[PDB]
């Protein structure tokens, strides 16, 4: 299926086990993929033929920013049932969400969780 | 099947919904693959067994710098409907176009839309 | 002199010449240095000797989001005047604002203004 | 399947082939996916329905700082078995361990093997 | 199946459809994955069990050092062919040969092909 | 002195010492740096009081596009010499030209020559 | 005067400020400079006549690793105190001490402190 | 005084205190930069009045390739007379000789050492 991306979006954000984690804040970032027909827009030029993405990408920043979970996990799942719930013209989303800088002492690059959903 | 890429060719273009944005233009970036055969040519080293990737670049660039249109959709319907009446040998394309620099305010890498096309 | 630095601030923004930019923004960029004795914070452990550069953070958001200006220049020059203004340890500022994105048609990686500022 | 990643995860490690490698040491990264259910975990915010990813990077880290193998094979292998043995909940994981300074005379980024991995 | 990767080996060669690339040369990069089951190297840690990449690098080098041909096409071609019939365990391999300093006036990062081949 | 700054303007041009790149062309990139007073400007906002970066990136762009010289020497003189000759409020400049993809056999990031110059 | 260089080398430490700081841990990064005559050691090819920069790499990785300081401004004067006690040959030391995920809302690369020292 | 450069040259090759390092070899990484007038060149865009970069790209590849050293301060130095002997018209000249993959157990970009030269 034909695809719209928006790649590292980067927020920052309290999420987190720890409650210092909580307190401090630290570097989010979130790759979406959603997936819906783009011909009809392709073959239009209409944008009421795709979703915008600017909406889509306020539709993550209010699930990290103006939300505080304790796991990567649940800011994953409540982007994609929002996606999910308000677009009936994308039949399955992934979301990758990125933890760049957490308190794991070690090197690497990044520590992250990647989900794919669509309706029943 | 086996593939030809162009990787990240940047176009400066005036494509977009605002009328702000079809006076300032701004970048915009394309992946191109497209799918073929290539063991006639790999054998033989005759390149009228596959297609001259100049070209390729030159179709693209027509699409993105001498049209203007709303939707990077319409720029990625484009550029695949031309690829696939100019190449009959080329039975599947993926295009990908990307706006990097979208009058989005927050963060992130770029936006982007994807497609696969192939004939009926 | 002994210097903080904060690299690559990244802000949206408003300022430019064209009302066109003012109507759909666009990132602007901010690397800062600034000049002074951190021999006494080295020495002691205490903050109060140093600037505190979470402080040095939010002076340039403020300038860059919080304001609009047609220059670049006058980015610069208000972050500039703000911290000699503010931290009469700093002795020196170098300020550099940054625009990557804009409309200029062609390819490059970004324009700049860049400045360096003491009291008379 | 949801996936939990860690990317590039740095070691210093003794492995190789050539008793010099053995004695001298080199860099050794690591991209570890593992494939579970993270729903439920996602619904719950509940960390014990997901892997704790700090315990993943210790794993790997054990294989790779505290013991000494021929091949970049034996590390996957290890690791692989490892995460299986130990996490019940995980049912595929996916391990490249890249070896980027190896001692082949010419020009490259790295060299690197890659496993995935079930239960029977 | 398991996988031996070698990411982003570099190449000065002579390759090219023109006579003056045949002339001055250009970079060529080339990047090489072959299949085979690894389980019994990571199991006993002999290379035997194994395929040495250093080997490999070496099949690549002579193929785009030492041979001059019109065509990307024919680099790949010619690996590919190589790796099957010197190396009976490997079931497949995947070649992307990739030219990123092409005569084409534009602006792009490379143009590449890439095939994939294994035995009747 | 305050400086305007252009960096890595990429261009596609014809020069060199041998023919075949005259004929085939290549990759230029130029970084570009003026010093001139900002302050007026900066207090202004005022862009009378400064210097146009978009005239300055086309002055750069017909040298590297619009002629075709033996010498990335001439390159980088012939921008610094119009820069002078336009601008009385610029009082030196500094002009780097790269060419990354020169036919030496070998392997490299890029070749450059870099001058400043001011008026007697 | 010439010059010994460590680039970009990454410690995991818990400084800074908070008290959640101390307990999560962060990276750190240190850029190291030393001014020394190396012609001696040029023209005999013996370390004796330098000074060993895997030693200054330990000396590095002793304060940033085995001490916990408020400021990064101390860790910085430390290392920088520690190299000239310790070599008579090195006259003048730059210690850039480079915090790349401090707990600063907002949208940056780093900040950081950088300090030269030499003898009374 | 004008400048030309080179950056960043790769070869690898077989120098180091430890006997294991002249067996394995590893890379070696060199930027160099050269002073002289450019004016002459730049005016009359005749290579006879510059240095042709080719020549200094091989001059380097000698020392690194063709000869092994214990010290990096070795290659520095001998490329620095290399220059001054064979180039009059360069009256100085800036040799960096960087180790990336040196045998130091640690998290690092690279070290490296680097020299500037003149005539009496
Ligand atoms: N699967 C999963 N595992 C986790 N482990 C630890 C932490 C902590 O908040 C810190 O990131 C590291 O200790 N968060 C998570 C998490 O969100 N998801
Ligand atoms: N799917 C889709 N959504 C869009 N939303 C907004 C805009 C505007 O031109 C700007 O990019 C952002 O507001 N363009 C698009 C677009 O082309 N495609
Ligand atoms: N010195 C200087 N020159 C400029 N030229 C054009 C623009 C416009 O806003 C756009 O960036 C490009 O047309 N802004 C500036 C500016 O701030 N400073
Ligand atoms: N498949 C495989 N091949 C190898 N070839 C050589 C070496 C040596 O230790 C050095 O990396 C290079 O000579 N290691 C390996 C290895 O682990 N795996
Ligand atoms: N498929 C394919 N197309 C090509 N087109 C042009 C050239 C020329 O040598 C230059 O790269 C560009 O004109 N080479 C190729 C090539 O190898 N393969
Ligand atoms: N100083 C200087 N040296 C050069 N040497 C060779 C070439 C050739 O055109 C190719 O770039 C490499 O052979 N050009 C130059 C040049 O412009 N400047
Ligand atoms: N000069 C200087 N300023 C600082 N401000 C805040 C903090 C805190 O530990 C956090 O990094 C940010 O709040 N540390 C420092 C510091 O070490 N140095
Ligand atoms: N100044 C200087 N110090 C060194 N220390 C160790 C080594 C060894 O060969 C390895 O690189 C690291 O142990 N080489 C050097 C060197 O060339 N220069
Ligand atoms: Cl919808
Ligand atoms: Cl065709
Ligand atoms: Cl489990
Ligand atoms: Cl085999
Ligand atoms: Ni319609
Ligand atoms: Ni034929
Ligand atoms: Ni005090
Ligand atoms: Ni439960
Ligand atoms: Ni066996
Ligand atoms: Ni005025
Ligand atoms: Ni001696
Ligand atoms: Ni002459």
């Amino acid at each position: 299926m034909d695809k719209i991306y928006i790649h590292d979006m980067e927020f920052y954000g309290y999420h987190g086990v720890f409650p210092e984690e909580n307190k401090l804040g630290q570097r989010f970032k979130v790759d979406l993929t959603v997936e819906l027909d783009l011909k009809r827009a392709g073959e239009s030029d209409d944008l009421e033929h795709s979703v915008n993405y600017g909406e889509l990408f306020e539709l993550c920043r209010k699930v990290v920013e103006d939300r505080t979970y304790k796991l990567v996990e649940s800011i994953a799942e409540n982007i994609a049932t929002d996606i999910l719930k308000q677009y009936e013209s994308i039949s399955r989303c992934t979301i990758k969400v990125i933890k760049p800088d957490p308190p794991i002492p070690g090197h690497y690059r990044a520590v992250a969780v990647e989900i794919t959903r669509e309706r029943p």
